[PDB]
């Protein structure tokens, strides 16, 4: 699992479709050796697994993952093309610490900025979830938005607010968002419960 | 994340502001930015001496991957303060919420109360019981508590989620 | 907190009174060295706290624990549901269990019903309006779906598995139960009543 504190913003390099489904790589500030076959990595909240590394004695700061049929058709990676800039997160060991919340990786759909609005040391964003989402996003509710641990500052319907602090803003991609962008939405532990129920 | 079952009691050296605590934890096994729960305050290692009663500890590290989580989920967000009506005397203490916070306190409900994960007993409109044991009296700063007394109150995030579930209903 | 789901069937192994209070010594499949003095372990339904270790592990039942619930009862020999707490990393199924529990209910009838075994139970009244059909309650603290309800009677039907895996295979017409409701249920309550 994960804890939604982004520590890296990939760039994705290239992408190669496969039968529904893609091949991306990302380049990143992690070191390859420390990543292991078959981990598991948030990509912008998605969880995907490693699927390359860089050949023994390469320089080169990349790994390939995988998405699939379900993961193009809920998430925003449908839209990823070479350039793209993602919120990067690696798995939680036991023992960890777990700064955030407790995030999955398992994106629940896509929720769209609506309104983005300076307040000093922060930004607020409006935000417009899926019609089935909105209900079981509630005030001072944990979010993971494109993989980033947020509180619901305040809901409005189907809109709902987050507070983004400027230095979040310069170590995700959040600094880039802007109106009319989707970004990847999970709900957390608590929400489910409520959603199961 | 926390879960309300307090580990240490931190005793305050020198003290928005910043604050010195003394504690039995290994220091080796801390981290700087890290989050540690000062009487149910999230603290990193303004608007918390406003609602908290850190303006006049219990103590409770973040639970890591593979920690139990013996009590409730809790956040060490603190929504304000309680204060304490009655003692009697495990020993009962009688609670006065803000009115604000009554109707997410139910009746064998969840509180965290200064850090404590507690099971609410009763519950008469914006007044509640907690029972608190012998052994938690002791390894918790709920021994010296006594009428007049005010406590850092955070509600259950369920309660959030059931009442946002009525509201869009 | 536990999610109902029980993991094995411990045996009491001896009752010291206390004060309180009681000392259960609880014989278990459970590795002891995966325990920790100050776990809490859900049995049969109630929160209880791990005093000592050596397969068996101790805890202690206070006076509101013992009074209320069926532990009053409990003597050597006595098979109980265990769970163990939840870790964090750990996925929250349909229904969250705290082992608090609310009181006891007595099952008054206990019939066949093909593939399984349909339990009817008294629940005392102040727990009545609590217990929905197609609502989750943990009963021994097992989390069990109302089948139905007729007043201050209410019907959880036992698939064959879970009577061989928990308490619930040797329970009769006459035995007490502990019963928790479901959390959202009571802050849903609680709410309304606003």
């Amino acid at each position: 699992m994960f804890t939604g504190i982004i520590t890296d913003i990939g760039k994705v390099d290239r992408v190669k479709p496969l039968n529904e489904g893609v091949l991306l790589r990302i380049e990143t500030a992690y070191d390859p050796e420390t990543i292991e076959l078959g981990a598991s990595i948030a990509c912008s909240g998605v969880c995907l697994t490693v699927v390359a590394l860089p050949e023994k004695g390469s320089n080169a700061r990349w790994f390939e993952v995988e998405a699939w049929e379900e993961a193009l058709r809920l998430t925003t990676i449908s839209s990823w093309q070479s350039g793209r800039k993602i919120n990067l997160e690696r798995s939680l060991k036991l023992g960890d610490e777990m700064g955030g919340h407790l995030v999955f990786g398992h994106v629940d759909g896509q929720a769209e900025i609506v309104e983005r609005k300076d307040e000093g040391d922060a930004v607020r964003f409006t935000l417009r979830a899926p019609e089935e989402l909105a209900p079981f996003i509630a005030q001072k509710g944990s979010v993971a938005l494109d993989g980033t641990s947020l509180t619901v500052n305040g809901v409005n319907a189907n809109e709902f607010d987050v507070l983004l602090i400027r230095h979040s803003l310069e170590v995700t991609t959040w600094g880039e968002r802007k109106a009319g962008d989707k970004v990847n939405i999970e709900i957390d532990q608590l929400a489910r419960y409520a959603a199961r129920l």
